[PDB]
């Protein structure tokens, strides 16, 4: 058994996440992070080191669905309704 074999076989068996390869699941998961951090800022108005990063997530969410926008127009439109954008 080689390491690159035996390494392979590791991650290849390994049950659980870490997939995210789709367009729908990575506008999801940035999604449900802006409103984690939204509803943060919400209460706390004083805060000025989680503004930058939320702009950041904001622009890789809009490149990321004009992607599927362009992509394909009906997995574009399923999403943004189903997250409700």
């Amino acid at each position: 058994l080689t390491q690159e074999r035996k390494r392979e076989i590791i991650e290849q068996f390994k049950v659980h996440e870490n997939d995210t390869g789709s367009p729908e699941v990575q506008i999801a998961i940035l999604t449900e992070q802006i409103n984690n951090l939204n509803e943060h800022l919400r209460v706390h108005k004083k805060d000025h080191h989680s503004r930058r990063g939320l702009l950041k997530m904001v622009g890789k969410r809009r490149r990321l669905l004009a992607y599927l926008r362009n992509k394909d127009v009906a997995r574009y439109r399923e999403i943004v309704e189903k997250l409700g954008l």
